[PDB]
């Protein structure tokens, strides 16, 4: 068993937790701690009751110095320095730090200090990270070694899992992404104080240009397309689940029927189960709480001469933190 | 002076008479008649309240058989066959048809019965009208000799003006466009029976793909680029307000900088008035009540090799509507 | 037994459908046939995805002149005349008339001409109808004499089970309601005419204040409080749940706690599984898909002197939807 | 002329700042300086641009250390004590306080270490305040040796305008109030940790009760009222503009008629410019960048027995902005 702790039980933790759980806990993983600065009895309630994915289907108490979960007992912890952390007593295999204040390894070797063997940051990592991964992707790029690692983030691992079959079978010159995503916390209900002056204006009644390092990333997990991807996101007005749609130059001449097959076939196969194929008439929220990476729409291919489109729907709460699991299971058993 | 009626008081007929009255009476056009079927009461209600385009800032009465805006008293009718409608008696020169019933030159041809000289449809027009014209980007195509015309869609007046330049300064060897679109009145509230099965889905909870011959129809206005173009709608939840997002193949190597000083080039030019330039940190609703055709977002602007994508903010209702004004008068100037 | 038909698959009708199946059947009901205007295709699509009330847990196909929900074969039909559709060949006990068209006994009378023995309207009814029932409060006058009956409004089954223990156990001297109320599809995504110059706007922009006859209909379930209640709706930005809040004068003097008191015992008694009673920190979300006509948020209530406010939560769909089912069986076993 | 500063340039500084330039500088007030920790350019663009109140129709430059509004230069400072700002070098009158850090006469206190002479709470204030002030209601409270007091809040602005004809002319026993009200910045976008459990939850989905203070308040500026009225909030998913709904137990018997009458009189008597009075069938967004406290809605106005509902539109930003200006005229001309 993988013993792990939770850094930060806000919504990317918590929906953890729940897949985790929701799955019956497929994953050979028990999760022994969490640290955060909240009331614990506001973190356990929710848990139970949440807007976008609904009421976990099981039981939450506060106990103590516990919170038990499914009647598994989960140490709950709230200190701001990692150093200062009992990782070590715990005997914690892996933090998934999930607050966003640590995601350099300078930073993330704090929890290490502590007494952790290993943290995967959930986010895009700085430049001195050990590993990138996407899962299904690169995840083989993993070391018994590496000791701090970033699972990229919910738009990479959307777009990693469409371009590699597509580079691997026709080849891509150059792309161009826009992906039109699903509003978040970062952002405002009426125009305040931010520091990107378009995400300072109301999420809930406006389209909102924003930079993404997602396209360039790609670079990071499949070395052979570093710098021929680029792109941008547009913020509309919803709570969850998002679109990539992809732009780009194809190698050689093709069709709608090629490229839909390509991807098809792909979906069979290497990536099963992480990059998935519909041809229904579904709008996004039919995708949430779906745990696929990527699931391509191939009602929406198009290709003019060697330029193709292809699109792909993603729940970016819950296709992100299912492959965080993944992810977990990969760098615990690496070579 | 030219004299006009509207056919259809519905959203597009009102925008129409609010622009011509909010811009100071611009153009030299009178408007001297309004068909339509609803009471006569709520029709003005509507003008002087709307919620996207706010108070109307001047005055509206009923009176007997006319509507007085700003003291012009504009008469009142309601006949469902145009051939009965007393254009010949009251000298009008010009119907804007607005209803949507009427979009071939067939049909709308029974308002010259009716006495009037020439039709406007608001509307893409069936294959049998005398012009299609985007203004600005073709309208000295029309000859005296025309008596029914379309003035496109609102998609393909924020397009057309973006792809002249580009295709004239560069080259665009194909192109495919993605318009993320306010939500319409043929939309639904809460999932309902509709004749396309995502747009039977909720408005106001999804991102929704839907066909769009915007793209396609470039090729009437400008004949050059015939079948090179294609493209799609993702409705999502806003009122009003939408962006093109294009990407292209250009026919030769080129940068930001090239491309956006085409474009700038361009609505300094030729294309003033129709086609603006953008260096703003702005958000859909700045855009709100704006009357171009089209605003080039020159930060968004990218490339990778040949690949470019451009991206311009479009008003949906208000752009259409003061381009209607303008083709009008191209119209009956036409030699 | 009870045979039942569905007049009309629009919402009502599939969420009546889906209420069966979901609760796994538990009223000895069959539903035989659906009777509708549109494609088939599209009601089966419209039953499997919903945007308020997310997918269908079970499996639905289309074969032949059936419509087959989790294996149960199921008629469909189309016709304008109820007169000549084939419930007597069918043996249809009860038709659930939901189309809005056929309100009062004389026009849904033609239902039984074509063989069916009972009618239940899915509205308020005419002045002619045999009953207006909310199941809980006053389903015990029914005779096994009745042929056409009206299960009331959404708003009504929530007010009619607050307002009866109320006034059994302290006594109302008179009462006002305001209902909060969702949007539904009688309204406008932008503004455009409507019969209603209020509902004429857009609901996703404004509150909008409307008329009920919700508080008025008390006086045909509750004799005794007939004259004593009115009230209206103020129409806001959601997609599904309403809440009412009551204002009235009791005929003592009394205390939070009784009032409260009254209501917890009357949902552990005689209105058990119509009225609940929550005392959780909870907001409308919450109550999306729950199945009760009312229920009482206790932490709301307020005591000045003799005024007390009590406040409801309702899912307008879904309550509405179960009690149907409920109605249907009291009055096949009416004495 | 007075000499004001404004202590925290959010939401309700920049509010206060446009309402006192878009009036034409109606009161005898010259704005000296702006204390905020953000960058000024920021706040500069922020000024020019808002989603709920549009475009401002003046010019703002940034200049070293000033900005500069319609030709005027305001300093600009950045400290978070009070007492270092040089208030007392700047010949500071009156600081508008509106950060909600200083609340108590005690906190605000340190304005006057600073050097300036008195200061004005944007909100409700602790019990050692020298006044709290309703313009229109009891600004002749006021006293030329009061030093710190508070404004009210938005909604106690609404409500207080309302009570006092009613109670002067009629009598009021007891009554209970329900704001259904815009959401703010204290709210979230999708739910995430906050102090109270039920403005944890996405406030663009639900119905969101919460404890309002604003009922109670009106015994602070009516002492005749006091512990006589009592209420809550619905928080729903609208940017801005709010309506109290007031049901009360008169102390005799009336009629709509005399109710609306009573209220007409006073909003073209001593409340002339405060309390208005409307007929028309408007909905909420019709009252954005409305200036009065409150604005009766005759049309939705009940009576049963002596019990009485009566509701009022107010804009809860643009209403307070407006009073904020006239309460710090009536605050130094007070003998
Ligand atoms: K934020
Ligand atoms: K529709
Ligand atoms: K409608
Ligand atoms: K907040």
């Amino acid at each position: 068993t993988i013993r792990v702790a939770i850094n930060g039980y806000g919504r990317i933790g918590r929906n953890i937790l729940r897949a985790h759980y929701e799955g019956g806990k497929s994953h050979d993983i028990e999760i022994v701690a969490i640290n955060d600065l909240g009331d614990p009895k506001t973190n356990a309630h929710l848990t139970r009751y949440d807007t976008a994915h609904g009421k976990f289907p099981g039981t939450v108490s506060v106990n103590g110095s516990y919170m038990v979960v499914n009647g598994d007992k989960i140490r709950v912890d709230a200190n701001r320095n990692p150093a200062q952390l009992p990782w070590g007593a715990l005997k914690v295999d892996v933090v998934l730090e999930c607050t966003g204040f640590f995601t350099t390894k300078e930073k993330a070797g704090a929890h290490i200090k502590g007494g952790a063997k290993k943290v995967i940051i959930s986010a895009p990592g700085g430049a001195d990270v050990d590993a990138t991964v996407v899962y299904g992707v690169n995840h083989g790029t993993l070391k018994s070694t590496d000791t701090v690692i970033s699972n990229a983030s919910c738009t990479t691992n959307c777009l990693a899992p469409l371009v590699k079959p597509l580079n691997d079978k026709l080849g891509l010159q150059d792309g161009l992404m826009t992906t039109v995503h699903a509003y978040t916390n970062n952002q405002v209900l009426t125009d305040v104080y931010h520091e990107d002056l378009r995400r300072a204006r109301s999420a809930t009644m406006s389209m909102i240009p924003t930079k993404t390092g997602a396209a360039a990333a790609v670079g990071d997990v499949l070395p052979e397309l570093d710098g021929k991807l680029n792109g941008y996101a547009i913020r509309v007005p919803t709570i969850n689940v998002s679109i990539v749609d992809l732009s780009f130059v194809a190698k050689r001449n093709t069709t709608v029927e090629e490229v839909n097959g390509i991807l098809k076939a792909a979906s069979e196969g290497e990536l099963k189960g992480i990059l998935d194929y519909n041809t229904e008439p579904l709008v996004s929220v039919d995708y949430n709480h779906d745990p696929a990476s990527s699931t391509v729409d191939a009602s929406l291919t198009k290709v003019s001469g060697r330029l193709v489109k292809v699109s792909s729907w993603y729940d970016n709460e819950w296709g992100f933190s299912n492959r965080m699991l993944d992810t977990t299971v990969a760098l615990m058993s690496a070579a």
